This record gives structure tokens, C-alpha cells and sequence, in this order.
């Protein structure tokens, strides 16, 4: 899991990770964005 030190986009980071790596898998852990490639 790619735990990036980014702020969550509301409640998750799916759209964030969809931009970063491509997949729309990303959740808000500790206020950070963990992408799931």
C-alpha cells in the first residue's frame, strides 16, 4: 500500500490516487492518502 503524506479529498483518496498512479483505490488513513495499486 502506498501511504502518501497527502491530505484526504473529503473522506477518501480514490480520485487522488486515480490521478497519481491511475487506480481509483485510495483511502483516508490518519488523514493521509494510501493508494492501493
Amino acid at each position: 500500500q502506498i501511504e502518501t503524506n497527502k491530505k484526504c479529498q473529503g473522506g477518501s483518496c480514490a480520485s487522488v490516487c486515480r490521478k497519481v498512479i491511475g487506480v481509483a483505490a485510495g483511502k483516508c488513513i490518519n488523514g493521509r492518502c494510501v493508494c492501493y495499486p
